[PDB]
């Protein structure tokens, strides 16, 4: 029947443009299946990095009668993208910011048709914003939201004919999310402060001068924005 997604991925789906979705490291092709069942996209590519998710995606596409509309591919990151593909959206979800960043940078040659990027980061989204900036991408929307008590960020970006430089605060906190600072922004960064002060409970100041200087600088950045 109709697939139901979690709220994190449902929220991602609301940023899809019409056409093709390429879901990278897909969670068993459910986001592409949902997108087609709901008429958000026409066609899909589901990239799966290892055999288990690959085999599951193949079975799920077949079970939903979408074998002619979603192409399930085995490969890491953007390695699955083929030269003849027409891709309107690349989605990369359920990963840390640093991994999404690495996928985009390592795969940058696959971005020539300038698709919309919809990235859903679990942690440390700074790295992905730094990479987007390097790739002539511009953040056009951001969401911060909570599901099952965990806070997730969604970053929506499109290609710009000039590189868009972000400040240190915009990279760390988000150029859109800074404009709003919703209850989930405050909760996320309160939690991150608690984690940084907790690290200070574990590191002797005589033995960790360099590392503690970095932690204290980061605390001061967050305390200024809250």
């Amino acid at each position: 029947g109709m697939i139901s997604l979690n709220n994190r991925l449902t929220t991602v789906s609301r940023f899809l443009k019409q056409g093709t979705i390429a879901d990278i490291g897909s969670d068993h092709a459910y986001l592409p299946i949902y997108a087609i069942q709901n008429h958000l996209c026409e066609c899909g590519i589901a990239g799966e990095v290892i055999q288990g998710p690959f085999q599951a995606a193949v079975k799920n596409v077949a079970a939903n009668q979408l074998v002619d509309r979603i192409d399930v591919r085995l490969g890491d990151g953007l390695s699955v993208i083929q030269p003849e593909d027409v891709i309107d959206n690349i989605t990369i979800c359920g990963m840390g910011g640093p991994l999404i960043a690495k996928i985009l940078k390592d795969g940058q040659d696959k971005l020539s048709q300038h698709p919309r990027l919809i990235l859903q980061s679990n942690i440390q989204t700074e790295n992905l914003r730094q990479t987007l900036q390097q790739l002539n991408y511009e953040i056009i929307d951001e969401i911060i939201m909570e599901e099952k008590g965990h806070i997730y960020e969604i970053v929506v970006a499109e290609y710009s004919t000039e590189l868009i430089e972000l400040s240190s605060d915009e990279l760390k906190f988000g150029p859109k999310l800074l404009n709003n600072k919703n209850e989930y922004f405050i909760k996320k960064w309160q939690r991150e402060l608690e984690a940084l002060y907790h690290i200070k409970s574990k590191l002797n100041t005589e033995q960790h001068h360099q590392r503690l200087a970095q932690i204290n600088d980061e605390i001061a950045v967050i305390e200024r924005v809250l």
